[PDB]
This record gives C-alpha cells, sequence and structure tokens, in this order.
C-alpha cells in the first residue's frame, strides 16, 4: 500500500483536502445569511463538539483500515462491525464523495474558466455609480458562461468555453491522481497550499484597503465578529453552523478516512489531525471571512451585503466580488488572483473527493491505479452532464449528498466506531502512536455529546425543514433523485462483486 | 453449462422467444399503417432475405459460443474476431436486450393488469351507437391505468394497481428464470405455447363471426392480403417491413444467440432455427393478423380502422378491441382471453430478453444463477421507473434499442460472422450437425445480399428520417438518452471487469 512520504506532506495534503471552495465561497454566504457574528458562536461550538472529535475519529478509522489494506467505508465498516448491514451503510462512504465530485469539479472548472478570462482581460466593463449598471455586466457574464435559462424550460446551456474548461479541469485532476498518493497528491499539496496561503493573504490585504462613502472593510469585520446572543436560541442558525463545519472539514465525505488510510499504522494522528483541522479554520475564518464580506460591506454597507449573500450561493463570489474589484486600479488582475485562488482551493479538494472511488477500485476490485483513476474520471465526467444541463440539479445533489448525507454519515461512523466497535477500543485506537493524547474530556464528548448533538440536530432538521422540500419542488428534481439513487445501486453492486472476488480468492489460497 | 433437455422444448422455447407482443400488437398496427396488403410483399421478401438468414446466423453464433462456455456477444464477438473493438461492439448485445426489457416488461404488466380487471368484471360500460360514446370509457380506462398527463407536464401517474401488477409481473419472470434453462424456461414454454395457440385460435374464430352494417371480418382479411404493387416503390414501407421482421423474430436483440448457446455443440440448428422462425410467422400473419384488424374493419370499415391504427401503438389492442368485444355477449370474458393471450405472449418473450444479462453475469462474472437473476431483475425494475413516470420515455427506448439498435446490430453480427470470421467457416459452422442443409443459394444471400440490403436500408433511413427526430423532439428525450447511454457505460465497465477477472484467473491456473 502507498504511504504519505513525509509528515509535512501528510499535513498539507489533509489541509488541502479541507481548505476548499467551502472556505472562500460557502462560509461567507452562510455567515452573512445568519447574522454574521450571530453565526460564529454556534460555529465555534460546533467546531469543538463536532468538528474536532469527528476529525480524530475519521483519521483513526482510516489508519485502522489502511493497516489491513482497506481505505473505504464498505470494508472499514465491516472490519469494525462484522455485519452485512455494515457493508451497505458503508456504501454511503463511496456514494457521497462520488455525488459531490459530480458537482464540485464542475464548479471548480468555472473558477478556472474565470481565471483564464480575467487573466486575458476578456471580461465585462461597467459604465463608470448605479449599483446595478456595474453589477449587471458581471451577472450576464456568469449567466452566459453556465447558460442560465432565459425561458420556461429548466434547461441550462453552458458556453462551449465552459464545456472545454470542464474537460481541462478533469484532465488536471487526473494528471495529479494518476501519479498516486506521495508522487501525486502529496507533491501537489506542497506546492498548492503555500501558493494558496500567499494569494489569500494578498487578497485580504488589498480588500482591507477598500473605503467608500458606504463604509470600510473594517465594517465588514465588525459585522462578522460581533456576537448576537439573541440568536443562540434560533435552531436554524445551529443547523447552518453544523452543516458548514461538516462541509468545511470534509467530514462525512469519506475523504478524510481514505487519506488517513495511507498513514502508517504507528504514525501519529492526534496532533496531525488537529493541525489539519486548525489550518482549515484559520483559512476559513481569517482568510475566507476577511475577503468577500468586507469587500461587499465596504462598497454596499451591511444591509445590502447581507441581501447580496441571500441572493444566491454564487452571487457574491462570481458576480459581486469581481464587480467590486473592477472599480479599482488593476482590478481585473485582482479578479484573476481571486479565481486562481479559488481554483487551487477547489483542485486540492476535488482530488481528495475522487480518491475514495479510486481507493475502492484499487483495494477491493484490484484495479491498477491507472485504470481506477480513469474509470473514476469517466463516471464523474459522464454524470456531470446532468449538473451541466439540468437547472437546479446541482442544488439537488448538494442537498442529498453534501448537506443531509454528510451529517447522517458522520453520526453513522461515530455510532459504528464508538458504540458498536467499542468506545474503549476506539479511544485506544485514536490515541495509539499519538505525539499528544486526546484530552480525557473528549472521551465523553465523543461517546455521549457528539452523537446526541447530531441526533437532535437531525430530528429538528427533519421535522421542521425537510417536508417543505419534498412537497414544494419542481418535478425535475426527480430526474436527479432517480439518477443518484441509481448511482447508489451501482456502487452496491460493486461492493457485492468485491465480496464475490474475495470469496473466490480465499477459496484458492 | 446448462443445455435444453429435448428438441421439442428447444423449439417451443425459441418459438416463445419470438412469438410475442410483436405478433399481436405491433404487426397489426404496422400492416394497417402501411396499406395492409401493400405491407405484405416487402414483409415476405424481408423474411426471406433477412429474417431467415439472420436467424440461422444467430443460432450458429450462439451454439458456437456456448461450446466454449459463452452465451453473450462481448465474448462471442471476441471469439470470432480477436480485437478489443469486438468486445465493445459486443456490448450492444447486452445493452439492447436490457433496454428493451426495461419497457417490454412494463407493457407486459399492463396485459396482466387488464386480464385481472376483465376477469373480475371491473371494466367500463359504454352507453348502448356513437363510435365515440363506446370508445371513450375504454380510452379513459387505459389512461387512468398508465396515468396519461392531463396537463402540460410530461409526467405519467400510474395507478397503484398498475404499479403492484408490474411488481407481480417482475416476480413471475423471476420465478421462471430462477429455475434456469431446462427446468425454468423450457418447462414453461411447453405449457405456455400450446395455451397461447389455443387462445389465439379461439379468438380468431370468434372474430370471424363478427358482422355489422359496416362490414365483416372477411373485409379485414381482404384488406390485409390484397397486394398493391404501386407501393413496392415506397422506401418507408420497406423500412417498416424490415423493422417488423427484426422485432418479430427477436433478431438483433442478442436473445436468440443466448438461447442457442444452450444447444449442444453437435445438435442441429438448421431445421430447428427454420422451424422456430416459421412458427412465429404463422402466429403473426395467421393469428395476429386475423384478430385485431378484421375486428376493427368489421365494426368500423377499412378507412376508420386504418385511422385507428395510425392513432397510436396501443389504441387498437388496449382500447378498440376490448370496446368492440364489449358489444357482444360474453365480450368481457373475451376481453380477458385476449389480455391473457397477450400476457403469455409477453411473458415467454420477456424471459428471453432478460436471459442475456443473466448469462453474462453467470458466464463472465461467475455469479450464481440466483444472484444473476436477482441483480438483473433489480436493474430492470429500478430502470423501469423511468418508463413508468416520464411521458414518451418508452417511445425513446423503443426507438434507440428496439428499432435502430436491432437493425444496426444485425448488420454488425453478420459482418463479424460472415466477413471477419470467414464466410466459409461461418457457412460450415451453420451447417454442422444440420438435419438438413441450408440451400446453397443462401450462401450468397448471407454474404452479399443481406448485408447490402440492410446497409442501403439504414442509409436511406438515416438520410431522410432520423434528422427530423433529433431536431423536432421535446427536451425531455435527453433524460432517457442520458440514462441509457449511462447503461451502456455501465455494461462496458462490467465487460472490463470480466476481462480483469479472466486475466487474474489465468495467472493462477
Ligand atoms: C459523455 C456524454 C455526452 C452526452 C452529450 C453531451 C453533448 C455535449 O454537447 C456540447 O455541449 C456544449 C456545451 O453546451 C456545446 O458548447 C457544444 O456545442 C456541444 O457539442
Ligand atoms: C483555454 C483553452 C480553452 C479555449 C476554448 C475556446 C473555445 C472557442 O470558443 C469560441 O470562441 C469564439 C471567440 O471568442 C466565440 O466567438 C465563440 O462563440 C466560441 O464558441
Ligand atoms: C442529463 C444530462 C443530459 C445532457 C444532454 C446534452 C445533449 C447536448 O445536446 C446539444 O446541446 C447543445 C448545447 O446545449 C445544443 O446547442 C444542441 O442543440 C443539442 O443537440
Ligand atoms: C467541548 C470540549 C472542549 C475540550 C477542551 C479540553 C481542554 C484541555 O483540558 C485539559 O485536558 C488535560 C488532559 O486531559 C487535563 O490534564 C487538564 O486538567 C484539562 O484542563
Ligand atoms: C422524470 C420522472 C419524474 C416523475 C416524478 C414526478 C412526480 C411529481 O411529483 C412532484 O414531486 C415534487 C418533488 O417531490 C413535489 O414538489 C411535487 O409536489 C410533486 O407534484
Ligand atoms: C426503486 C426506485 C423507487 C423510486 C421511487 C418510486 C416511488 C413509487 O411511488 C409509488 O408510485 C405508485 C404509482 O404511481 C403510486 O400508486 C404509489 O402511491 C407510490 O407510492
Ligand atoms: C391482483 C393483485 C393486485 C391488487 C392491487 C390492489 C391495490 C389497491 O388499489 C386500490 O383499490 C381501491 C378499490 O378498488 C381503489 O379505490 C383505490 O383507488 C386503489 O388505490
Ligand atoms: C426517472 C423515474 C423517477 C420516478 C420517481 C417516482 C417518484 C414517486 O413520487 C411520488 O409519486 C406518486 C405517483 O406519481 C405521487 O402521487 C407522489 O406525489 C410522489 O411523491
Ligand atoms: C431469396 C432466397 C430464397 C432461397 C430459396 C431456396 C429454395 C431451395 O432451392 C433449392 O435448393 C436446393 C439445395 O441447394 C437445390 O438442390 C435446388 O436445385 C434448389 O431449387
Ligand atoms: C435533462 C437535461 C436535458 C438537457 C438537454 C436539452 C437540450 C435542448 O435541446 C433540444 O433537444 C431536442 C432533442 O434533440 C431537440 O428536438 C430540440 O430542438 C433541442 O432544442
Ligand atoms: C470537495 S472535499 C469537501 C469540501 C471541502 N472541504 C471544501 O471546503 O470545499
Ligand atoms: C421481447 S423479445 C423481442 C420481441 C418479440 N420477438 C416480440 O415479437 O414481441
Ligand atoms: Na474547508
Ligand atoms: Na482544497
Ligand atoms: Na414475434
Ligand atoms: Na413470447
Amino acid at each position: 500500500r502507498e504511504h504519505w512520504a513525509t509528515r509535512l506532506g501528510l499535513i498539507l495534503a489533509m489541509a488541502g483536502n479541507a481548505v476548499g471552495l467551502g472556505n472562500f465561497l460557502r462560509f461567507p454566504v452562510q455567515a452573512a445569511e445568519n447574522g454574521g457574528g450571530a453565526f460564529m458562536i454556534p460555529y465555534i461550538i460546533a467546531f469543538l463538539l463536532v468538528g474536532i472529535p469527528l476529525m480524530w475519529i475519521e483519521w483513526a478509522m482510516g489508519r485502522y483500515g489502511g493497516a489491513q489494506g482497506h481505505g473505504t467505508t464498505p470494508a472499514i465498516f465491516y472490519l469494525l462491525w462484522r455485519n452485512r448491514f455494515a457493508k451497505i451503510l458503508g456504501v454511503f462512504g463511496l456514494w457521497i464523495p462520488l455525488v459531490v465530485a459530480i458537482y464540485y469539479v464542475y464548479i471548480e472548472s468555472w473558477t478556472l474558466g474565470f481565471a483564464i478570462k480575467f487573466l486575458v482581460g476578456l471580461v465585462p466593463e461597467p459604465p463608470p455609480t448605479d449599483p446595478d449598471s456595474i453589477l449587471r455586466p458581471f451577472k450576464e457574464f456568469l449567466y452566459s458562461y453556465i447558460g442560465v435559462p432565459k425561458g420556461d424550460e429548466p434547461i441550462l446551456k453552458p458556453s462551449l468555453f465552459a464545456y472545454i474548461v470542464f474537460l481541462i479541469t478533469m484532465f488536471i485532476n487526473v494528471s495529479i491522481l494518476i501519479r498516486g498518493i506521495s508522487k501525486g497528491i502529496e507533491r501537489f499539496a506542497k506546492i498548492a497550499m503555500p501558493t494558496l496561503f500567499i494569494l489569500a493573504v494578498f487578497l485580504v490585504i488589498r480588500v482591507f484597503l477598500l473605503e467608500t462613502p458606504n463604509g470600510t472593510a473594517a465594517d465588514g469585520l465588525n459585522f462578522l465578529w460581533t456576537p448576537d446572543f439573541e440568536k443562540l436560541k434560533d435552531p436554524g442558525v445551529w443547523i447552518a453552523a453544523v452543516g458548514q463545519i461538516f462541509f468545511t472539514l470534509s467530514l462525512g465525505f469519506g475523504a478524510i478516512i481514505t487519506y488517513a488510510s495511507y498513514v502508517r499504522k504507528d504514525q501519529d494522528i492526534v496532533l496531525s489531525g488537529l493541525t489539519a483541522a486548525t489550518l482549515n479554520e484559520k483559512a476559513e475564518v481569517i482568510l475566507g471571512g476577511s475577503i468577500s464580506i468586507p469587500a461587499a460591506v465596504a462598497f454596499f454597507g451591511v444591509a445590502n451585503a447581507v441581501a447580496i449573500a441571500k441572493a444566491g450561493a454564487f452571487n457574491l463570489g462570481f458576480i459581486t466580488l469581481p464587480a467590486i474589484f473592477s472599480q479599482t486600479a488593476g482590478g481585473t488582475f485582482l479578479g484573476f488572483l481571486w479565481f486562481f485562488l479559488l481554483f487551487f482551493a477547489g483542485l486540492t479538494s476535488s482530488i481528495a473527493i475522487m480518491q475514495p472511488m479510486i481507493a475502492f477500485l484499487e483495494d477491493e476490485l484490484k484495479l491498477s491505479r491507472k485504470h481506477a483513476v480513469l474509470w473514476t474520471a469517466a463516471i464523474v465526467f459522464f454524470s456531470a452532464h446532468l449538473v451541466m444541463f439540468l437547472n437546479k440539479s446541482l442544488d439537488e445533489m448538494d442537498f442529498w449528498a453534501g448537506t443531509i448525507g454528510v451529517v447522517f454519515f458522520g453520526l453513522t461512523e461515530l455510532i459504528i466506531f464508538f458504540w458498536i466497535f467499542g468506545a474503549d477500543k476506539a479511544w485506544e485506537e485514536i490515541n495509539r502512536g499519538g505525539i499528544i493524547k486526546v484530552p480525557r474530556i473528549y472521551y465523553y464528548v465523543m461517546r455521549y455529546i457528539t452523537p446526541a448533538f447530531l441526533a437532535v440536530l437531525l430530528v429538528v432538521w427533519a421535522r421542521e425543514y425537510i417536508p417543505k422540500i419534498m412537497e414544494e419542488t419542481h418535478w425535475t428534481v426527480w430526474i436527479t433523485r432517480f439518477y443518484i439513487i441509481g448511482l447508489f445501486l451501482f456502487l452496491t453492486f460493486l461492493v457485492f462483486l468485491a465480496e464475490r472476488r474475495r470469496n473466490h480468492e480465499s477459496a484458492g489460497t
């Protein structure tokens, strides 16, 4: 089995797993929609009670499985719980990352397409004060790129450029993955992460210089870091905060587990896990938090910025920020730097989300790395046509896999590891080889607090939020639901085939 | 490997493979739309130049492959042509029958649902002369069953009864298939075919007694068997005739090949093949041709009958015929007999179209028959939800697989067998063990005439018919296209996995 070559490489790869579009696109919107500073208390609390403990659990499960030649959850769940149902539950650890890959790589490709166009100056040009005369050209720019519907049909019409750029993006992902763990992902991480940090810091500095009749970037920071204890009672904010924690730390995606499966059996995971998690949070709250929101508030004031944030998930990052930059000298190049940053952030995350499928094909079906990477790319590429052409298909996948799925799977993996496998055995497995030990208190958090926190969260979520979605959606949501259910059935069949190959193999040995 | 137990069983199973919904539903509509007697000249000619020769070729390929433990085209094509491209072309021999199964079993389930409702007298009751006051209740009956759209959305809403009946239908197919070739399909064929023949003969007799102010059943027969040489020039009629020949004989579906793979290496296929083909044609032109058309013409006259035939593919069989029967004493029970006949016709054909997937899983992935049958049923059942809920999805699948696909695959299999593998080797393989020899003239038909006939047909088809369809369709056709393209990719992946299992297997032996 492959192993990470160096401790630094392991850390930067894991940090690259985490630090993604979620830090720079998702976090600012989530925080802005939820009162800014009012979002941060629940967010910090979720990091401590969910983010940290689950991170350690996934590193431990991955390392544990890797020692026996397994990196994905169908096998790993079965090692922890010798029951047919463990294998079936384990399928979600292949299904979630596959579905997420299907829309995440597409969005990643947009950032590359925008970077290219901004670099070469093929961008819109607003009419030099109206907040709409400047924004409209950038809205139309995004709409033409991805092909937003102009009529009644729920169909998207992406530009030829966007389509070719997606192909290029897939090629770049494959070029890294095909080289494997140490020579591919690890080597790229050592180049991408420092680049990512430098670009982000530069952008923060530039944004911090923004001042208009409507305010300064300082006003944006104050909105984000001023608590509102009257929101600590709103369940919606807690759900948002926990959802962001999962998404941001790559928890429940099967991605941390698979990376950790390449950590040597004896190697520390306590300090490494904590370090990766902490690096992500710094990139999120300090870097991601200090770019988009302050820029928007500086130019539009808080009320308008919040309204922009609620407007859509991509409005702030693909329309508003570049429009704001365009009002400044060298703003087109600043736009390039922003999208280049997003691309490297996306890329280091997308190689992580496709590795579980690759590991399963290698580990369980005994495919060569070459074949495993290429077939994985093929399935993602083919499937992405749904997200490229059917309006709101992206939203549907992001809901079932990237939102509900990850939280559900997080609770599942914790129950299996800390309840079925054995709390004391799990505790011992986590700490084994630790450069530091996990604080004793976290034993009771993991065993009692985290599961109960998530269980209540999911129930409240399910009672007062989900029914609206099932009842109040356009019929086309069923196209995406049908397809991703088929994907689950497909992966279940592959797990079945893996069992049969193993049985026939043992009969020969 | 399993083998057919008796020669009679083999013949009735193969006859059951062929004699299906195509004889009793498809043939009458095709003949009626194309001038009746004007359809029959091209039809007879296609039977001689295409139907017969291709039947022998498929029996031969199946028997040839079966002798080496292979029953499906990915392997068999490779045996005949040691080239990676042979395996890929061979995938169509799994893809076509899978796609056809996905809509064919659903339609088959309707005939069971109708049989049940007609048996128990839960049927509509027209107002005792208006040709519309009688037909409307039966149209509404079908529309409520399958759930035809009442608004603008291209969505179907099948009754709960129709859904449960589809489940039952799948169960019945599985119950036969799970028992295998000799104890399952062969044993059922010996019961179903005689029953089928008796029901059909009875129905023909009953229809032959129909006489109204508008005409007699005799008028229907005259319309069907009166030549119109002025149509021998119309290409459309030839395309229709050849398409019906393929569909009716189960040619290009991979189904005849797979059944023949269970024929012993030395056993005759010349007389057996010819006998199965001839039995089908008798059931089609004598039985199928003498039920629906004469009944409709008797009650409505020719012009109206033809108009009904053009109305839809299911209007004649599910609406018009039962409505006509309802005007006669014991007509509800006659309706039951009709739908019972259709069901047995459908059932013996659907077990044939699912056996290729079963054989591939058994032969190439080494699954047990139990697992192979159940996974096949699961894929068909899941996929059928597309045909059940998306308006016109059925039409799209029937076009790509059941119409274009089978003719394309027929030309492919002939080219591979008679051109690449070797005309003389193919000729020798067909005749080997023959109780009779194939007439010498058919060597030149197979090698030169059949391929050229099909090639010209396909080109003319492609030039003057296909473009309208690609350009003039609702956007929802892409949902079905996307899905069945995914099915092809899925099956291609399975063939790839089969190669890898074989390679690893040989390395051990
Ligand atoms: C691998 C699955 C392929 C299914 C059909 C995909 C057809 C893609 O079609 C392409 O889409 C682009 C984006 O709209 C257009 O710019 C191109 O003109 C068009 O050829
Ligand atoms: C960075 C590598 C990808 C480049 C893909 C370019 C695809 C060509 O895109 C074409 O560009 C033309 C000129 O701008 C436009 O007028 C056309 O509408 C567009 O189809
Ligand atoms: C479920 C996803 C299916 C995607 C099917 C894509 C089929 C592409 O089809 C092509 O797309 C082009 C761009 O939209 C259009 O300009 C063409 O008219 C159309 O033929
Ligand atoms: C919500 C969970 C927050 C946990 C924060 C734990 C901070 C560390 O807490 C410390 O842990 C050490 C090791 O067990 C102990 O020796 C110390 O007494 C204790 O203060
Ligand atoms: C492609 C086949 C789609 C057929 C299924 C569509 C059935 C219509 O069901 C629709 O489902 C939506 C989502 O749950 C709901 O919001 C709507 O209220 C409901 O009418
Ligand atoms: C195996 C794939 C399942 C996908 C969702 C299928 C849901 C079927 O839904 C069922 O459809 C029937 C027919 O309209 C209705 O009569 C039933 O009330 C309904 O529960
Ligand atoms: C033959 C075995 C399948 C029988 C399935 C019956 C499913 C029940 O079907 C129900 O029947 C009721 C009474 O007719 C109707 O009023 C309901 O609308 C219908 O849902
Ligand atoms: C591509 C095929 C997807 C099929 C999805 C079926 C989802 C079933 O969904 C259910 O269907 C019932 C009958 O239509 C409706 O009455 C319900 O409102 C709907 O929720
Ligand atoms: C379009 C193809 C129609 C073929 C019909 C062939 C009918 C049989 O034709 C016969 O075949 C025998 C065996 O070769 C010969 O000995 C006879 O002389 C010949 O008449
Ligand atoms: C589910 C995703 C569907 C997106 C693809 C729809 C693109 C619209 O393309 C449509 O295709 C039809 C069939 O070729 C043609 O008849 C129409 O002229 C064309 O507009
Ligand atoms: C695509 S890996 C999961 C998401 C990633 N952690 C991000 O924040 O973007
Ligand atoms: C479903 S097997 C192919 C069709 C069959 N020969 C029929 O006529 O119905
Ligand atoms: Na992150
Ligand atoms: Na990343
Ligand atoms: Na037939
Ligand atoms: Na049949």
